[PDB]
């Protein structure tokens, strides 16, 4: 017979339904079923007629791979995949949330707060686009972004994650989606999904709904908020992302007012799907669904059944799918979930696969593998990095001579600080590693890398990580940079109540400004407390996590560029302030949301 879903010429709709009529009740939830790599295998894959699979953080096929390690990889579970009756190929996820991160090469941008900063939609569609290239030199065809969490407590560990406190902020970043995917159609209907090609890759809204709002910025807790709060703050930017076409969309480990998102079915089935009318897939975070109850994995049935029953349609196991692909068949067999349920999710997967075009090319092109790393892309990481930079001081008293921009050319000058020459620290978590790293974890410009390659060739450069205050006022410099900050952290590991800065920090900007006048380079991933930063130095640059091309920092240090960036969060007086957003009756920040000193090229 002729077999219409294998006939790339006919509609995405009709190709769905004819395979989908095909198809056995293994083959139905084996598409809902994402594993790990690190338990896949052709025979596991080909089965259990698996439907996707993913890398988490630092689930890499080796440390320092290549591209093409990555694409052989990636296409050698795909030729399982593709050897199942039927055919369907596999889609590989991926958290590249700032660059194709993981990997070592990769072009590693500034994270979204920083993004948030640049008051900037096109610069974060440009790197949709650049990280779409580096994702598929990869072979791989799904990235797990945006975050379109409005963080608004920064306590949160994933503070970083989120452009702004302010949803009109993250509302206007959503452009990332359609630099990942492709622009969608002049026709295009609200809340379908689209990949233009081989070429983008299919995006993720993140984390539906109320991430960034739980109580005391405690990451997976619980949102207390009423509906129209939770519609005001929290939701808007879904609605950006539909208009979009973002592909799929990721539920939260999150609870809205004591209900776990993960079995929300009035939110995800009533709210996301059939209000939004959203027609991609739903996934679930990584082990989300054994979150649902206390312990987490108590009840693997009631969790199966609570999931699927609320509308998710495929679930990141990512380990334990024989379970999982037991209990869902169970679960059907005995009636407790409809096939309608069943078949509801996998014409979502299937309509998100053959829209990408991924039955058309399944597999890598090698000829992408050259797009890691690419100069141009640093270069619109660098012009990133530069727009992201908050100048928060510059000069000690409203008479003082302007610091910045420092001159190039001098005697000698003083690069020094925890942060100056750490490249895993400026890039921050989900880097490598999945709670990134410190030191040189891949290729970039550190800030004393960059302090060099600026510099005149008569200026001498001397470097010290931690200087004693004597060093210093001895040394003859004429000026010095100071880098100080946050250590790498991600999810959990990053919810933290003081928000003070590890030491050594304070105490070497003291040291160092103490003898000569000094520009503080602060790297973070949030609002930190500052005053006594502040107090000690002559200028202080808020540059977050700026990501792997350190030059972005010296194009403004030096007056190649002017400061332009914005803080796109409060930054509060003290922890105790907190939560403490724009607009709050009671509102006595530091610096106001918007708050960004400015200077003028050379
Ligand atoms: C304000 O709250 C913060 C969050 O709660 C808190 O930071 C956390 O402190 C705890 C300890 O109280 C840390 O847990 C331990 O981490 C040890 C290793 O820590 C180093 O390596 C990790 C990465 O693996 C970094 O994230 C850390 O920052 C730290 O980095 C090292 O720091 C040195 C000093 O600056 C540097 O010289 C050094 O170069 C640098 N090294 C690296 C690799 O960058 C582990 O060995 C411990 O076992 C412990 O781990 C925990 O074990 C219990 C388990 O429940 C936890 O899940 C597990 O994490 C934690 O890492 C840290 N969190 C961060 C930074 O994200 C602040 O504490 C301050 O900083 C810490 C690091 C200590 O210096 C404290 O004495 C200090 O108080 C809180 N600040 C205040 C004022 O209270
Ligand atoms: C010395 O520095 C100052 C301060 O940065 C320069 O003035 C700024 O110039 C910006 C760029 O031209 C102005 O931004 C624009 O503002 C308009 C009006 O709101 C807006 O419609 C534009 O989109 C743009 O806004 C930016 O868009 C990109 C975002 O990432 C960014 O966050 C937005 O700010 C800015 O308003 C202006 N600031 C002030 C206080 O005047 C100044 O530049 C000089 O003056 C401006 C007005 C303009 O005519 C420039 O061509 C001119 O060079 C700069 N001076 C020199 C000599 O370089
Ligand atoms: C929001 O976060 C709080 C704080 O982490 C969560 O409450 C905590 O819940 C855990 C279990 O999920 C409790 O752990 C248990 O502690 C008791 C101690 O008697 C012990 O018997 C158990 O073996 C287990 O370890 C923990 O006590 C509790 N913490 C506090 C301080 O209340 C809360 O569940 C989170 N809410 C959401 C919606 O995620
Ligand atoms: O990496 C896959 C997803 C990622 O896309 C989500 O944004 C994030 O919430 C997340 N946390 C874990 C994860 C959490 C705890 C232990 C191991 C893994 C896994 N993931």
């Amino acid at each position: 017979d002729y077999v219409l879903y294998k006939d790339a010429t006919k509609p995405v709709e009709d190709r769905v339904a004819d395979l989908l009529g095909r198809m056995t009740l293994a083959e139905k939830i084996g598409q809902m079923t994402q594993i790990e790599r690190l338990v896949a295998t052709p025979d596991v894959l080909r089965d259990n007629f698996i439907g996707s699979l993913l890398s988490g953080g630092g689930s890499v096929p080796r440390k320092g791979a290549t591209a093409k390690e990555w694409q052989d990889m990636v296409d050698g579970f795909q030729k399982a995949c593709m050897s199942t009756r039927l055919g369907i190929p596999m889609i590989y996820g991926i958290d590249a949330v700032h660059g194709q991160n993981n990997v070592y090469g990769a072009t590693i941008f500034p994270h979204n707060v920083g993004l948030g900063a640049t008051r900037d939609p096109y610069l974060v569609k440009r790197i949709g686009e650049a990280t779409a290239l580096e994702v598929r030199a990869t072979g791989i065809q799904y990235a797990f972004a945006p975050c379109i969490a409005v963080c608004r407590d920064p306590r949160w560990g994933r503070c970083y994650e989120s452009y702004s406190e302010d949803r009109r902020i993250v509302q206007s970043m959503t452009e990332l989606i359609p630099g990942l995917q492709g622009d969608v159609p002049k026709d295009f209907t609200s809340g379908m999904p689209f990949v233009a090609g081989k070429n983008k890759v299919a995006a993720c809204a993140k984390h539906f709904v109320g991430d960034g709002g739980t109580v005391d910025g405690i990451n997976e807790n619980n949102t207390i908020i009423n509906r129209e709060g939770l519609m005001n703050i929290h939701m808007p930017a879904y609605k950006n992302a539909m208009d979009k076409g973002v592909s799929t969309v990721m539920i939260s480990y999150s609870s809205w007012n004591g209900v776990k998102m993960h079995a929300n079915q009035d939110l995800v089935t009533g709210y996301l799907k059939d209000t939004l009318k959203f027609k991609g897939f739903v996934i679930s975070d990584w082990e989300g669904i054994d979150r649902i109850t206390t312990p987490a994995g108590s009840d693997y049935s009631y969790s199966v059944k609570a999931s699927i029953l609320a509308g998710l349609d495929m679930i990141m196991v990512p380990n334990k799918y024989q379970q999982f692909i037991s209990i869902l068949t169970g679960h059907v067999n005995g009636g407790v979930i409809p096939m309608s349920r069943i078949d509801d999710a996998v014409t979502r997967i299937l309509r998100v696969k053959f829209t990408m075009g991924l039955f058309e090319n399944p597999y890598a092109d090698p000829a992408m593998a050259e797009q890691l790393g690419k100069q141009e892309h640093r270069d619109l990481a660098r012009e990133a990095a530069r727009k992201s930079l908050v100048l928060l001081k510059n000069g000690k008293t409203s008479t003082d001579a302007p610091l910045l921009p420092l001159p190039k050319k001098a005697p000698k000058i003083l690069v020094a600080g925890s942060h100056a020459d750490n490249l895993g620290y400026q890039c921050g978590g989900w880097t490598i590693e999945w709670q990134g790293d410190t030191g040189r974890t891949t290729v970039g410009t550190t800030i004393l890398e960059a302090v060099k390659a600026a510099v005149d060739p008569s200026t001498v450069v001397v470097f010290a990580e931690n200087p004693d205050a004597e060093f210093v006022k001895s040394g003859g410099f004429s000026y010095a940079i100071v880098a100080v900050g946050e250590h790498p952290y991600t999810e959990t590991k990053g919810d933290n109540l003081n928000l003070t800065i590890p030491e050594p920090g304070l105490s070497t900007v003291q040291a160092v400004c103490g003898g000569v006048r000094c520009a503080t380079v602060l790297i973070s991933g949030r609002p930190v407390v500052v005053q006594p930063l502040l107090a000690a130095s002559d200028a202080l640059v808020a540059a977050w996590l700026p990501g792997s091309e350190g030059q972005g920092v010296t194009d403004a240090l030096f007056g190649d560029f002017g400061f332009t960036g914005r803080l796109p969060r409060t930054w509060f007086k003290s922890v105790d302030q907190l939560p403490m957003n724009v607009g709050d009756a009671h509102y006595d920040p530091l610096f106001r949301l918007g708050y960004g000193l400015t200077t003028n090229a050379t």
